[PDB]
């Protein structure tokens, strides 16, 4: 037992990262077979940042002026392109440590994990959701742009994130792998601002189901509501509404718990009326909402990967 | 910015587990060098858990009642012996995966990585401190013993902890890699009870000055005391009390924010009797024990790993 902000292992992504110096400007790549993947505005200077003209920007460039470190080995730049946000640049060697991969767009609401990179160099590994305004709460210092986020199912590693920059509230905003940015955001410096965020509904009800798994069942209580009727108090307290989809994907632990999803959002409604009274769920004392009902299920029940 | 809970990244890790069978009961192994570690409890059956005389069990034992798999590869194992609670059996090939490692034994309030694993096969990592009653707040299902706690120095994995049990309570227990428990715990399926838990003060406060570093300053004020002043507030509360050594490693996080040390304290003892008022530090409404100022610096200044 126990519960946990639980990260995926990150070996097969450690051996992915490189060092990408264009200029005097040094950021992470990701090196999977013959192609290094990185942020295009790598080949920005001071001047460029605040209205970049990228295609004018790497007609000037040619492969010699970047340079891509892995760890001492040099590898040859034999080509480059851009692709939306992200620049491709072709090397001369395949990665011999390239796992399963693929590259996918999660929607607001999934939880990855990031691999936080300095000059090539893995530093750290933490767990985030993307939230319903399309930024992530990471945690990111000066060099770490080119980190990656990623899943891992079963042996194949599935990239969903790649870090760009940092918006002025300090949350963050990147692309999935093809380079196109998740959510309203452009790669220049201009402030930019994140729409409102909202709580993940679904999350905080698996949450409170992985509290139950655990022993902590203070705030049940043998009511019942109906989605319209919890949706309406969700809405007022900024909670995404939920539907039955939801209510299907939380099946599993209903049926482990013998507790109803409807009778589960009674306690919810309560909670947010009432608050929590100095009381603590999971050792929090807030509603947690950055585990999926797949999270708890992993954590609560135990698969593990190839 | 921003502030997360960070493992380090568990690639050197990762290639050094094993699973170890002996009979019909299977667990995970530390296989470096041509040695293999693992809990000794892994020799006991149903009727030898509750008082076993583990040099009897291991005397009526041979070489080949011990199956080590690494993935597929099947490891021959060419002797055993028992030090203290952990079984060493020695392998007929050396893991060319082997680290630059060290064996070093953690004290209270430090913290460390967790690679959890089932069946020899990594399944998440996550970050906890050893706890004042040297426990640890884990996540760990059945199969999970023999998963290992470890730090990264530069290129040097210090592996500190190995999973042998889960308390009544819910918390875990287990001993460093030679062998010796953490607490007064034995490996028996006993009914055992950890000591009363304190919360560990100086993590405390190098988490607030993370929350300054953050922009979190709402809990400031201009007061100072001293430190008996203070020590004589933490103990009401069930607060480890503050040392010289502590201020002095806080020292960095002083310089860094101009906030002295005993100042810092003067705000912790008002949050200690007016309680957070429903506001939150760094998106906690919990004063959090589990980052040391080793962890504030590394991850709101940046140090990466070889
Ligand atoms: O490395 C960081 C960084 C990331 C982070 O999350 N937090 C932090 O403090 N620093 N940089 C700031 C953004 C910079 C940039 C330059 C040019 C463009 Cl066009 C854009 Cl969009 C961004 C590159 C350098
Ligand atoms: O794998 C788990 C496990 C760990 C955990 O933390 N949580 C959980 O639910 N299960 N086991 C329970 C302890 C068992 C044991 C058997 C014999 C001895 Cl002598 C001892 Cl001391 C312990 C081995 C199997």
């Amino acid at each position: 037992s126990g519960f946990r902000k639980m990260a995926f292992p990150s070996g097969k992504v450690e051996g992915c990262m490189v060092q990408v110096t264009c200029g005097t400007t040094t950021l992470n790549g990701l090196w999977l077979d013959d192609v290094v993947y990185c942020p295009r505005h790598v080949i920005c200077t001071s001047e460029d940042m605040l209205n970049p003209n990228y295609e004018d920007l790497l007609i000037r460039k040619s492969n010699h002026n970047f340079l891509v470190q892995a760890g001492n080995v040099q590898l040859r730049v034999i080509g480059h392109s851009m692709q939306n946000c992200v620049l491709k640049l072709k090397v001369d060697t395949a990665n011999p440590k390239t796992p399963k991969y693929k590259f996918v767009r999660i929607q607001p609401g999934q939880t990855f994990s990031v691999l936080a990179c300095y000059n090539g160099s893995p530093s750290g590994v933490y767990q985030c959701a993307m939230r319903p305004n399309f930024t992530i709460k990471g945690s990111f210092l000066n060099g770490s742009c080119g980190s990656v986020g990623f899943n891992i199912d079963y042996d194949c590693v599935s990239f969903c994130y790649m870090h760009h920059m940092e918006l002025p509230t300090g949350v963050h905003a990147g692309t999935d792998l093809e380079g196109n940015f998740y959510g309203p955001f452009v790669d220049r410096q201009t402030a930019q601002a994140a729409g409102t965020d909202t709580t993940i509904t679904v999350n905080v009800l698996a949450w409170l189901y992985a509290a139950v798994i655990n022993g902590d069942r203070w705030f049940l209580n043998r009511f019942t509501t109906t989605l319209n009727d919890f949706n309406l108090v969700a809405m007022k307290y900024n909670y995404e509404p939920l539907t039955q989809d939801h209510v299907d994907i939380l099946g599993p632990l209903s049926a482990q718990t013998g507790i109803a999803v409807l009778d589960m959002c009674a306690s919810l409604k309560e909670l947010l009326q009432n608050g929590m009274n100095g009381r603590t769920i999971l050792g929090s004392a807030l509603l947690e909402d950055e585990f999926t009902p797949f999270d708890v299920v992993r954590q609560c029940s135990g698969v593990t990967f190839q």
